[PDB]
């Protein structure tokens, strides 16, 4: 029922960024010399968070008060002295409340799979694609599949003469 | 249901993305010598925050004040001094409370990915294009996607000879 | 439903802001010799912020009072003198409360992308433009734009000759 | 009843997963030159879980105060010295909760059997592959599957002719 939605709801999602990919690598590697299949791990567990800060007033510069009582007293007779301080201090604290509820169907962590074909000239030798194609590739894939460290986002893509 | 609305949300904010750089890179580079494709980290979480300011009031030039009770007493017999200072003070303080309700459907981090075409001239040879209107590009790029540093924006674009 | 509204707010706000780029950078550099794309990043967030200020009352020559009770008792015998100073101030202040509305919909950083064309002698040489130009269409761009830094506003408006 | 639906769910995953890892491995092994089977270890335990997090206040520099009496006394006579201190401090406390209510049919552990073919030259002679290329093979496999070592999957990819 409802992990068949979420199951259709994964298959576009990957669908859409293998189309994406697949966009920009076909004007310089061709139509048909790229292939690419995308898996997405998503988030279909609901999320509730209330969060509350409270700016610190340990400093006496940044420190707001309401009411304040200093009582001082010094009996001096060091010999007999006799100081007396009592400070009571009443203060006003900021606040920030943040509420959040977090979407059903975000992605986790996105690993895709590219494969590149040969270059076959005139004469029909499939002489294969040089680094900097290559790493122009990866970089040009990484902008597509929306590449991040924080997710743990995998890219692995790999030169190969296709199969008739 | 809604996954699907998000889904389209984000898919006309990348075409627009898209058709907006696909705008100023026709008329330099030459319609179909450009191709960019745009992917959209989106913000669909619904978030509530309260935020309380307390303006400081521990300098006694900025400080405002209610009511004040200063009871001084000094009973000289440094001998058999007697110093005592009992002060009270009540104060009021500023105060901003701001209520802020995010918009769902924000934008949190944009990645672009745009391939340029070679240079045929009369001859027929695919001339590349130079630093300089790969610097042009790229800061028209920066400049149709809205980039920014704070989202954590992301652009990448090669140049290469298209397929045919 | 809501964002596609905010969408096409987007879209109407970027549209007039590119003709009236337009409108003053085509008298001087010619009909179709100029274009421009415009990209707005909008605040459709709903605030609601209540300011409360007081003015300092610390100096007494600025300080409103209602009521005020000084007992001073001095009994002189330094010597045995004995000094008392009993206080009691109470004071009314001055407080302006200020209740603000944040419209839905302003704008939070523009950018603009503007490109322009070379100039055609009657030979037809594409000789480029000079830098005084330059710097009056940069100027006339960031006046129609209604360039701020306090918003952050990025502009870039390059030279280069018009493909056919 | 529940348990047939919940199998078929299983069954849906896996065919998917191995229909992901064949697109990719077809181009370049060649249609039939490669089987792959899925089994998926699926969670369909309800979980719900409230998680409670305080911020320490331990430190005097990032502890939030409302109110504190602070009684000090000295009454020196080291001789007959007395001293006393009566300290009495209210704390605030960041506070976050959050509520997760896990998704039922996630994937606890992924374990995929993949096994590829022989290479027969025009001459018709079995060629075994190579290291690099079965490293690729693995590299895809893992992509596709989405590997990961939290979970616990295991791949295993190898290299036999296949019967007629």
């Amino acid at each position: 029922d409802l992990n068949d939605a979420q199951l259709k709801f994964a298959n576009d999602v990957e669908s859409r960024i293998q189309r994406r990919i697949e966009a920009i690598l076909s004007p310089i590697v061709g139509n048909g010399n790229v292939h690419a299949q995308v898996t997405a791990q998503l988030d279909f567990a609901n999320k509730e968070q209330t969060e509350e800060h409270y700016s610190p007033n340990g400093d006496a510069s940044k420190a707001t008060l309401r009411s304040r009582q200093l009582n001082i007293s010094e009996q001096v007779g060091a010999g007999p002295r006799s100081t007396q301080r009592n400070e009571t201090s009443n203060y006003e604290v900021d606040r920030t409340i943040r509420h959040t509820k977090m979407n059903v169907g975000d992605i986790e962590r996105l690993s895709v799979a590219v494969v590149v074909n040969y270059k076959t000239l005139a004469d029909g030798k499939p002489l294969p694609l040089t680094a900097d194609q290559m790493k122009q590739i990866e970089d040009l894939t990484r902008e597509a599949m929306g590449f991040s460290d924080k997710r743990g986002d995998t890219l692995n893509v790999v030169n190969s003469p296709f199969s008739a």
